[PDB]
C-alpha cells in the first residue's frame, strides 16, 4: 500500500518534531469541523484517527492548545500533530493525531435500541462514571466541554474503557466574560442555553450528562424537540413549571403542569439509585445540580467499588481509582468515598 | 360504527353555536402541542383534522384569538373550535383535512434519487410567500415556517399553511423569545439569540424550503447552533461587522462561496436569484413575501397558457385582497397579469 511520512509534534512533550510515517488511509467522518482519517503508523502498528481541520493562521488554535494541557486515562490522547495544504488556495490544514478507539456510546445505545433490549445497569455505571471524571478533571482546569453527547463518548468495548473526545466547542469559562448561548447539541442543552443565557457555568456540561445517563436507562432520547419550545416543554412535562426564582437563575407564558413523579419516568425495573442521580443532575437552577466529582460519589455507582465487581467479558474493571491532587480540588474530602479500601 | 356529537362555535361568522357530529376518529399526529386526529363528518362525509390542546384557565388560547382573525385560501380553515375533557379542560380545532405535506413529498422524490419538478415548486413557493404576505399585513409572525407545517393538495396543486401555536403579533420595542423555529429553518439573528427580531425571520425560513426542494437535502443542518452557522458561512460568506451588528464574535474567515456552484448544473438562474435574495444576513435586506411573490421565477406562474401537467387549471394566485397588498400597493401591476384584469 501507499505510505505518507509528515514530521509531527507531540502533544504532551515541549515543542521537539520526529519524523512519522502511516499508512492504510481511509475517510470515516465529515461534518462542520472538517474530516477524521484512520490510519496505522508504520514502526509501532497501532492504529489511529486524524482530525484534519482549516487553520486562521490569524489566531493559534484553540482546540489544540487545550488539548496540549491534558493528560487524562478518560479523554481522547492526542499522539502528534502536524500542518499540511493539500492543494486548496495556499490554504493551511491542522491535522490532529488522535487514538483510535473502535466505538462509541451512540452505536452501542443504538444496537441495544433497535433490538428492543436494555443497556445492562453496569455499563451504565462504568460508562456514566468515567465521563464524570474526565468533567471533574476539565472543570478544575475552568474548561467547559459544551458538546457533551452520546456520539462524542469513545469505548472500547474490549476493556470497558470510555474516552471523551471533540474539544471543538471547549472554553475556559471566566465568570463575568460572557460567552456564546448557541453552542451544546439539540437533546442535551441546558434549560439556561435554550433562554439564550450567556452567564452560565460548567453545570451545562452536567446536564447534558444528566440527559445521557437518562437516555440509557430509557433507550431513547429524555427531551426531544426540533425546536427549544418543543424541547422546554418536554422538560415541564417532567419537571413541572419553573418558579419564579428558578427562572431568574436561568436568565414568559409557560403552561401549569405537576411535576410527573421521578420513578414513573422509568420502566419499572430500573433502579432507585439511578433515577435519584436523575433528579439530582437535572435540575432547573444551574448552582443546585451536582458537581461531576459529586456525581462520582453517588451510591448509583457503589458496584464499581465493590472489590469482586468484574466485566461481563470476565476481564477486570479499568483504572477506576488513580484520581491526582487535580481532579479531587474540586473537594477532597469526597477522596475517602471515591477511593475504596481494596484500592492501589 | 361509533358517532360523537358535540356543540361547536364557528371559526368564521358570528357566535352561533352548531351541533357537529363525526366518525372514523384516527390519530394521525403527536407532539408537544397536544394531538392531532382525523375524522370524517357525519352530513358531508368530508374528513377533517382535530388539534386537541391543553387550555390555560389562565388566559384564553393565543393560536384560536389569532386563527379567528384569519381568512385566506393558502391558510387551513377553522371550522369550528370546542371546548371538552385527566379531570381538567382541552380546546379541540376542527380543521380542513388536506391529504400531503410538502415534507412526505420532499422525501418520496429525495430517496428516488429525483428532484420535484420545478413547476411545482414555483407553485408551492409562490402559495407561500402569499399566506406570509397575509398575515404580515396583521404584524403576525408565524415563527415556524417548514416542510412538516405546510399542507398540499396533490392534485389541485393549493398550498396551505398549518400551526399557529408559535404564531404571535410583533410589535416594535416589546422583546420576542428566541427559542421558537425548528433547527435548519432559524434564521441567524435567532442562533444569536436576538430578541427585536422581525417577520423576517419567516422570510429565511421560507428561503430554506426553496432551497431544499432545489437541492434535495437541508441547505443548513447541524445538531447544534455552531454547526449550522458554519454551513451558513460556507455558503454565504463571513459575516461583516455591520450584517453582525444588524443581527446581534470569533468567525472562521471563509469567502462567498458562489451560489451557482451550490445548486445542481441545469437549475434555473432565477431560483438561485431568489434564494440570494430570501437567505441575506441582514434581516432589512431581505425580500418581503410580496416582494418575493414578484420575482421573476414566478414569471411562469402570471402565464395566461400555465397548465399543471395532469392538464387542469392552475389554482387563484391572483384574487389580491386591498388587506394583502398594504405592503406595497403598486405592486400589483407585476403581481396582478394583464390576462387576470379581463372583464
Ligand atoms: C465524532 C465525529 C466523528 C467521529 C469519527 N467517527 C468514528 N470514530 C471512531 N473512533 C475514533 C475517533 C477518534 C478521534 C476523532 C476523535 N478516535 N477514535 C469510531 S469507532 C467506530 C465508528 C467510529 N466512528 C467521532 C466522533
Ligand atoms: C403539523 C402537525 C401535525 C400534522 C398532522 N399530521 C398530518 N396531517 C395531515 N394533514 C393535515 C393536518 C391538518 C390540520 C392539523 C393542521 N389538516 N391536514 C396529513 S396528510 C398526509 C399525512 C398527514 N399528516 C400536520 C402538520
Ligand atoms: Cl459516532
Ligand atoms: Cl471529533
Ligand atoms: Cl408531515
Ligand atoms: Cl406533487
Ligand atoms: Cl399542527
Ligand atoms: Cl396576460
Amino acid at each position: 500500500s501507499k505510505v505518507t511520512t509528515v514530521v509531527a509534534t507531540p502533544g504532551q512533550g515541549p515543542d521537539r518534531p520526529q519524523e512519522v510515517s502511516y499508512t492504510d488511509t481511509k475517510v470515516i467522518g465529515n461534518g462542520s469541523f472538517g474530516v477524521v482519517y484512520q490510519a496505522k503508523l508504520c514502526d509501532s502498528g497501532e492504529l489511529v484517527a486524524i482530525k484534519k481541520v482549516l487553520q486562521d493562521k490569524r489566531f493559534k488554535n484553540r482546540e489544540l492548545q487545550i488539548m496540549r494541557k491534558l493528560d487524562h486515562c478518560n479523554i481522547v490522547r492526542l499522539r502528534y500533530f502536524f500542518y499540511s495544504s493539500g492543494e486548496k488556495k495556499d490554504e493551511v490544514y491542522l491535522n490532529l493525531v488522535l487514538d483510535y478507539v473502535p466505538e462509541t456510546v451512540y452505536r452501542v445505545a443504538r444496537h441495544y435500541s433497535r433490538a428492543k433490549q436494555t443497556l445492562p445497569v453496569i455499563y451504565v455505571k462504568l460508562y456514566m462514571y468515567q465521563l464524570f471524571r474526565s468533567l471533574a478533571y476539565i472543570h478544575s482546569f475552568g474548561i467547559c466541554h459544551r458538546d457533551i453527547k452520546p456520539q462524542n463518548l469513545l469505548l472500547d468495548p474490549d476493556t470497558a474503557v470510555l474516552k471523551l473526545c471533540d474539544f471543538g466547542s471547549a472554553k475556559q469559562l471566566v465568570r463575568g466574560e460572557p460567552n456564546v448561548s448557541y453552542i451544546c447539541s439539540r437533546y442535551y442543552r441546558a434549560p439556561e442555553l435554550i433562554f439564550g443565557a450567556t452567564d452560565y457555568t460548567s453545570s451545562i456540561d452536567v446536564w447534558s450528562a444528566g440527559c445521557v445517563l437518562a437516555e440509557l436507562l430509557l433507550g431513547q432520547p429524555i427531551f426531544p424537540g426540533d425546536s427549544g419550545v418543543d424541547q422546554l416543554v418536554e422538560i415541564i412535562k417532567v419537571l413541572g413549571t419553573p418558579t419564579r426564582e428558578q427562572i431568574r437563575e436561568m436568565n414568559f407564558k409557560f403552561p401549569q403542569i405537576k411535576a410527573h413523579p421521578w420513578t414513573k419516568v422509568f420502566r419499572p425495573r430500573t433502579p432507585p439509585e439511578a433515577i435519584a442521580l436523575c433528579s439530582r443532575l437535572l435540575e432547573y437552577t444551574p448552582t443546585a445540580r451536582l458537581t461531576p466529582l459529586e456525581a462520582c460519589a453517588h451510591s448509583f455507582f457503589d458496584e464499581l467499588r465493590d472489590p469482586n465487581v468484574k466485566l461481563p467479558n470476565g476481564r477486570d474493571t479499568p483504572a477506576l481509582f488513580n484520581f491526582t491532587t487535580q481532579e479531587l480540588s474540586s473537594n477532597p474530602p469526597l477522596a475517602t468515598i471515591l477511593i475504596p479500601p481494596h484500592a492501589r
